[PDB]
């Protein structure tokens, strides 16, 4: 099961999100101090670490470097005051993979942390990839740059067949066959596909071959 390390040492902070992520299914353990959260850190297997900055014995960047250091690349949210880049521009570059700055809400906290899986996660029977862009084939939801993307489940159903054909142009013809008047509709899904992947991202995956079909590109 996916497992979680939780070191934060306001306790009552630390067992709400522990509790919060235990509801949800995950399989957590929390440390109260560095010292014990250094230990597991690097030495028990986790999925995801969740560290506050400020920590007794060893702080979270602390604990963060030992993990690089040691070979440990397991990603880390780092609980905060302030955001990375009010951080970097006062001199620390702690290279943590996500930060969450105080106040959030614990939605947000859980939202982080399982972006930070899929995005980690090795080859997977159920994920599909095409460039930045992640497909969850066994729940039918879609990602990009750590956010959900919006989709209706008929734009799902064909960014799924792009993407798993992608870097090849599928037909109209093809679509049709595949997927459950069509011939209309369908230029209206592609151009809210691509806004909806799309936009806001130099790299565009979404293609259109005038007259022939549409294509999902990585390369």
């Amino acid at each position: 099961n996916v497992r979680v390390l939780v070191v934060e040492d306001e306790r009552d902070l630390a067992d709400l999100i522990t509790e919060a992520l235990k509801k949800e299914m995950f399989t957590v353990d929390v440390c109260y101090d560095g010292e014990e959260g250094m230990y597991m850190a690097l030495n028990e297997p986790f999925d995801v670490v969740i560290l506050d900055i400020m920590l007794p014995v060893h702080d979270g960047w602390e604990i963060l470097k030992s993990m690089r250091e040691s070979g440990v690349n397991t990603p880390v949210l780092m609980l905060t005051a302030l955001s990375d880049v009010e951080y970097r521009v006062k001199g620390l570059n702690m290279g943590a993979d996500d930060y969450l700055p105080k106040p959030f809400d614990l939605r947000e906290l859980i939202a982080r942390v399982r972006a930070l899986i899929r995005r980690k996660s090795e080859s997977k029977s159920t994920k599909l990839v095409c460039g930045d862009l992640i497909l969850d084939t066994a729940t039918k939801k879609a990602y990009r740059g750590s956010k959900e993307i919006d989709l209706t489940k008929k734009e799902y159903q064909i960014l799924e067949y792009l993407v798993m054909n992608k870097n090849r142009v599928v037909t109209k013809e093809e679509l049709q066959e595949h997927l459950w008047v069509f011939s209309d509709v369908l230029r209206s899904h592609i151009k809210n596909l691509r806004k909806k992947v799309d936009k806001g991202f130099k790299k565009k995956i979404i293609h259109t071959v005038r007259g022939i079909g549409y294509v999902a590109r990585d390369e």
